[PDB]
């Protein structure tokens, strides 16, 4: 099936996924002079609950830290948005070396990381499968992450990685709010896009942060250390899950500053 790696990569997946040529595709460069100031975008409003905080899990490409979500103990609202989404996880995207590893670029720039805060529309929808295909259904906060000083707020999540080494492993992962990993303004970007690899569905809103958050090259290492082999394989490391930006098609990304 699907991966990262030459054979199964990114430039492969319009094979299964012909959604990967769309016209909503994410990530993308955004360009800063094509950029439209939308005066009708709200502050983004994040109420997490760190009581909904359940596992964390390796699941072969990447890993994800899984919310409860049956209710609406943590929500994001505002921005452009009329309906409250409801958390259900959150996960990062890194590349091979510190040069790249965001999937969303600015003005060109390449960042090391990129952390990914996902949601669904609890207003309109019932479930997160029955959100997941529709074209209001989720909404994802990404965070760029510049390589620098250690980031302490990462600590948790990194200290959680030692027990989900190897594909299909998992843990609990209680009692955190990752509100704590925003960086401190919520200035943003947004354009209507897509999950960042498969199934590819054109159904993401795209929150963007204007403000980076800093990781360490030994944090980074952290990620690349993680195994995407079975226990009792050959030690395959997630060097990267990126995917190269996307063509806008016409879409405009508008500011909220
Ligand atoms: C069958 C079924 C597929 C998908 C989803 C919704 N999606 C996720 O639960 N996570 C997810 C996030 C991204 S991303 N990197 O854009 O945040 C990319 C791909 C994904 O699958 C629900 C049900
Ligand atoms: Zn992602």
């Amino acid at each position: 099936d699907w991966g990262y790696d030459d054979k199964n990569g990114p430039e492969q997946w319009s094979k299964l996924y012909p959604i990967a040529n769309g016209n909503n595709q994410s990530p993308v460069d955004i360009k800063t002079s094509e950029t439209k100031h939308d005066t009708s975008l709200k502050p983004i409003s994040v109420s997490y609950n760190p009581a909904t905080a359940k596992e964390i899990i390796n699941v072969g490409h990447s890993f994800h830290v899984n919310f409860e979500d049956n209710d609406n103990r943590s929500v994001l609202k505002g921005g452009p948005f009329s309906d409250s989404y409801r958390l259900f996880q959150f996960h990062f995207h890194w590349g091979s070396t510190n040069e790249h590893g965001s999937e969303h670029t600015v003005d060109g720039v390449k960042y090391s990381a990129e952390l990914h805060v996902a949601h669904w529309n609890s207003a309109k929808y019932s479930s997160l499968a029955e959100a997941a295909s529709k074209a209001d259904g989720l909404a994802v906060i990404g965070v760029l992450m510049k390589v620098g000083e250690a980031n302490p707020k990462l600590q948790k999540v990194l200290d959680a990685l030692q027990a989900i080494k190897t594909k299909g492993k998992r843990a609990p992962f209680t009692n955190f709010d990752p509100s704590t990993l925003l960086p401190s303004s919520l200035d943003f970007w947004t354009y209507p896009g897509s999950l960042t690899h498969p199934p590819l569905y054109e159904s993401v809103t795209w929150i963007i942060c204007k403000e980076s958050i800093s990781v360490s090259s030994e944090q980074l290492a952290q990620f690349r250390s993680l195994l995407s082999n079975v226990e009792g394989d050959n030690a395959v490391p997630m060097q990267h899950n990126n995917r190269p930006t996307q063509p806008l098609k016409g879409r405009t990304v508008r500011a909220s500053f």
